[PDB]
């Protein structure tokens, strides 16, 4: 037998559903109706015996459903790797069920205080762009700006790469068969779990496709593994409103009030964090048309130069440039660079209306070092080595801080700027010289 309720009123989604005085179901707890593949889950005690609840999926006024008792249970681990699950964890893949020895509930408690990682660390991505001007940290939040055309794709499949092939690490997919393709064909679906929600769906359901994702990514960092967390696009394409209606879109609760989506997920955010035995570090799509930790621009201006990855290397940030952080010679190579990239720009019109060789000596060797650095910052991809043919590269952050380094100290003033294009440590950029 399972307690059971009957629906008192239906307003969207909200369905509020009366119960026993004697049995109230505690918060979070999932209703399931005989017959159908819909549940219900628990936020409210609205009082006099009633429970307000969110329905997760596509039922009138007085019909009886029932009170499993528990919360909602995902599916974790390896054998999520490469599956594409719904917000319940069922597969939505065709390629059967998944089988798994451990589930989690959807709902955790955040890290104690003791679990947490008393410091700052990176997380390496070998990918010198973003390991040189806008590094990630382990627990941090990323966010990834970028139109189409620009490789906000690639970038990501990049990134799934090199977390899972240098690090060990894993990484979980919460958004809304042409992804899909996409990494099966450039060989990163078996390092990845996917989560799906719906367009046309109301916003408060989008909060639930998130808690799905994140738990799956919790179970990884408990093996003792760095995870990444991609978020792309979770409040597009719903009901209710656009992207900012779905965010002070209010919902049920158990806290005194109703908050808004925007305040239940800032405490999802409290989950993401470096803990003594791993990490999870989120990037969040953000798509532009023409609290975060670091942003990575992509630029349609810099995809037209032929530099990729398209990363803007002056537009793009990160709280991790400080030399507390990164040290002092890490952090003095950034701002070098930058500083050369900006003289540069500045230069830009001058160059046009009065010529090259009207620049003094100083600004010549600025033009050619800035040059050299937007060629240095552009790189091959393991996920293109389908299409291209020619084999990525992973740079350590040792690698990338020398390479900089010797360009802005002027020890490779006498390569051509050629031999820095889609190269990976500066000593193949010294051997791509020789040939040139
Ligand atoms: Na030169």
């Amino acid at each position: 037998a399972l307690v059971e309720g009957k629906i008192v009123q239906c307003i969207g989604a909200v369905i509020d559903v009366e119960f026993p005085r004697e049995s109230m179901p505690k918060i979070y707890d999932a209703l399931i109706l005989e017959g159908s593949e819909l549940t219900l889950e628990v936020q409210q005690q609205l009082g006099d015996g009633v429970v307000r609840t969110i329905c997760l999926g596509a039922l009138r006024r007085g019909v009886v459903v029932k009170n499993t008792g528990n919360p909602i249970s995902v599916p974790v681990g390896k054998p999520t790797l490469g599956r594409i699950m719904d917000v319940l964890g069922r597969p939505i893949d065709e390629a059967g069920p998944i089988e798994s020895e451990n589930k989690r509930s959807i709902h955790q408690k955040a890290p104690a205080f003791d679990e947490l990682s008393p410091s700052t660390e990176l997380l390496e991505t070998g990918i010198k762009v973003i390991d040189l001007i806008c590094p990630f940290a382990k627990g941090g939040k990323v966010g990834l700006f970028g139109g189409a055309g620009v490789g906000k794709t690639v970038n990501m499949m990049e990134l799934i790469n090199n977390i899972a092939k240098e690090h060990g690490g894993y990484s979980v997919f919460a958004g809304v068969n042409d992804f899909y393709h996409e990494m099966k064909d450039s060989n990163v679906l078996d390092k990845v779990a996917l989560v799906y929600g719906q367009m046309n769906e109301p916003p408060g359901n989008r909060l639930r496709v998130a808690l799905t994702g994140l738990t799956m990514a919790e179970h990884f960092r408990d093996e003792g593994l760095d995870v990444l967390f991609f978020v792309d696009n979770i409040y597009r394409f719903t009901l209710a409103g656009t992207e900012v209606s779905a965010l002070l879109g209010r919902m049920p609760s158990a806290v005194g009030y109703q908050p808004t989506l925007a305040e239940e997920m800032g405490k999802l955010q409290e989950r993401i964090t470096s803990t003594k035995k791993g990490s999870i570090t989120s990037v969040q799509a953000v798509y532009v048309p023409a609290h975060l930790d670091a942003t990575v621009v992509l630029s349609r201006d810099i995809a037209s130069l032929g530099i990729y990855p398209a990363v803007d290397p002056l537009d793009s940030t990160s709280r991790q440039i400080d030399p507390n952080v990164i040290g002092e010679e890490h952090y003095s190579i950034t701002r070098r660079v930058q500083q050369t990239l900006q003289r540069y720009k500045e230069l830009r019109d001058i160059i046009a209306i009065l010529g090259m060789d009207e620049l003094s000596p100083e600004d010549k060797l600025s033009v050619a070092r800035a040059r050299k650095i937007q060629r240095f910052l552009s790189q091959p991809f393991h996920v293109a080595e389908v299409f291209t043919g020619s084999p990525g590269k992973y740079v350590p952050l040792k690698e990338t801080i020398r390479g900089f380094k010797m360009i802005v100290d002027g020890e490779c003033d006498h390569l051509p700027e050629q031999a820095f294009y889609m190269v990976g440590t500066i000593d193949e950029a010294f051997e791509k010289a020789k040939k040139i």
